[PDB]
């Protein structure tokens, strides 16, 4: 039977930046003036510092910036936004590791204690940097006796609900990927708290044979037409990866299935053999339907 024609194509491009300390600055990244552009500062983490060889440990939701704050400061956020009225800057929470040391687990002491610490500390980072929202990117779960799915759903849902109360215009997102545990944690969060989660930054970087079939699996896992496509730069596999992402994004857009697109990461692109070419190509697609 005919499938309903999708009507979701949008004008959003997002760029993760700051995790890899390659000297990248907002001003290095080409910004297409004909779309909505977001940077995502990578990452604030509720772990202690690894500086000088210390072992990071969970802080129960007391987040600190661990991106390259020297090159991506509050003044730098203000400057890129003054030069580019289409730019917003968000803070990412979590990520894989604490500056390439300990893996970042979702490890609350309790819902209420973690939420209280997370609201205060993340609101503090949003205030200090003048930010426009928050991306939730927990990727490691203690799924065999540690903090379970309902604890995660309540922690993130209540954090985003209170931030939407305190910063009513902010943009929230979640960043799941295709891992059975990760999907079990994020799918019920979207079901129970979609009202306070604006975007799904699904990481597409399976035996599913095509990019669009893989995307449609996630559109069905996270209903509402707000799943962004994505790809990664600076890959061991080379330009094969990003070229498949570009082709996938073009095919999604042909089908009305491309609300937006994001790249991991500015830092990787900067030191790649292709510079920011994929940011330019991705933004050309998003700006010119």
């Amino acid at each position: 039977m005919h499938h309903h024609h999708h009507h979701t194509n949008g004008y959003l491009f997002r760029e993760y930046i700051g995790a890899q300390f390659t000297g990248v600055r907002f001003s290095d990244v080409p910004i297409n003036p004909n779309l909505s552009f977001n940077f995502i500062l990578s990452f604030a983490i509720d772990y202690t510092s690894p500086a000088g060889g210390a072992t990071p440990a969970p802080t129960n939701g007391v987040f600190s910036p661990y991106w390259d704050t020297a090159n991506l400061s509050p003044a730098d956020v203000a400057a890129v936004k003054a030069a580019h009225p289409n730019v917003s800057v968000m803070v990412g929470l979590g990520g894989d590791s604490v500056q390439d040391t300990a893996k970042v687990f979702f490890s609350p002491t309790s819902v209420d204690s973690w939420v209280a610490n997370a609201v205060a500390s993340v609101s503090g980072i949003i205030d200090a940097y003048g930010l426009d929202g928050v991306d939730v990117d927990y990727e490691h779960f203690n799924d065999d006796g540690g903090a379970g799915v309902d604890t995660f759903v309540e922690c993130i849902g209540r954090l985003l609900t209170e931030l939407k109360a305190r910063h009513p215009n902010i943009t929230t997102s979640i960043a799941p990927f295709e891992d059975a545990v990760v999907q079990r944690y994020y799918q019920p969060l979207w079901r129970r708290y979609a009202g306070v989660i604006d975007l799904v930054n699904f990481q597409f970087y399976t035996d599913v044979p095509t990019y669009v079939m893989f995307y449609d699996e996630q559109a069905a896992n996270y209903p509402g037409g707000k799943v962004l496509a994505s790809f990664k730069t600076g890959d061991v596999a080379g330009l094969l990866w990003p070229e498949q992402g570009i082709a996938g994004a073009k095919e999604l857009q042909r089908q009305g299935k491309l609300p937006g697109l994001f790249i991991w990461s500015a830092d990787s692109s900067k030191v790649s053999s292709y510079g920011f070419e994929y940011e330019i190509k991705a933004q050309e697609i998003i700006a010119n339907h």
